[PDB]
């Protein structure tokens, strides 16, 4: 379980920030709204490795969504296609990542699943996968992140270094853009070192979410409510 942990208790985490005041406090606030927590490892990938295990393990044992879902990652290629990724460099990327919704439907355990996550091979195919459909999303999209996100950025340039590499870290553009891409709705909980209130936003503003993950120390932790 190098990747991503075995689910603990919310307060194991206290030990991470020892004797600090406001972390303190923070971490025992968030106890008293969610039970548990999962750590990933900060590789740089840890939120696109979070997202996507934290969604498929909600799916387990609901054949609608399940059904529902393989219908949308089905047509994932042609995102790719008009966006200009090639079929033969992104075909092994969308076949792991086909695989593990299969295995979410086929098997439905949740120890397959934190497995697939934790194999460093299969994991980091997912990953490439998540970090090639969020690419394709904002450029087929470009119009609409200038006009809501930054009339400035230079989209092209901004995919290139900064979503496609492995390693790369995330801002709310690729958080939005993965939501939308697998129509997806999620929580992030920020937990800073500043005098402030816990707080949280949901991606898409509204919805009622699947996910629920923690922002804390630059890394992207799982809760469970
Ligand atoms: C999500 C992720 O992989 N984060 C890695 C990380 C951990 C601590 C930090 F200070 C940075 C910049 C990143």
């Amino acid at each position: 379980f190098n990747l991503i942990s075995e689910k603990c208790d919310i307060l194991s985490i206290l030990r991470d920030h020892p004797e600090n005041r406001i972390y303190r406090r923070k971490i025992e606030e968030l106890s008293k709204r969610f039970t548990a927590i999962r750590k990933t490892k900060g590789d740089r990938n840890c939120f696109y490795r979070a997202l996507g295990y934290s969604y498929l393990e909600s799916l387990l044992g609901k054949s609608r969504e399940i059904f529902k879902f393989k219908e949308r990652v089905l047509q994932t290629p042609n995102d790719l296609l008009a966006a200009g990724f090639e079929e033969h460099k992104f075909r092994n990327f969308f076949n792991a990542f086909y695989s593990v919704v299969e295995l979410v439907e086929k098997d439905g355990s949740v120890s397959s699943l934190l497995k697939v996550f934790n194999d460093q091979s299969a994991s980091d195919h997912i990953v490439q996968f998540l970090r090639l459909l969020t690419s394709a999303f904002i450029r087929n999209r470009a119009d609409f992140f200038r006009h809501f996100i930054d009339e400035e950025m230079d989209i092209k340039d901004f995919c290139t270094h900064e979503v496609e590499p492995m390693a790369t870290e995330c801002d709310h553009i690729q958080i939005t853009a993965l939501s939308q891409a697998l129509s997806i709705a999620l929580q992030v909980e920020y937990v800073d070192e500043m005098d402030t209130a816990l707080n949280h936003h949901v991606f898409p503003e509204a919805a009622t979410p699947s996910v629920y993950l923690l922002y804390k120390t630059s890394h992207y932790n799982i809760l469970y409510a």
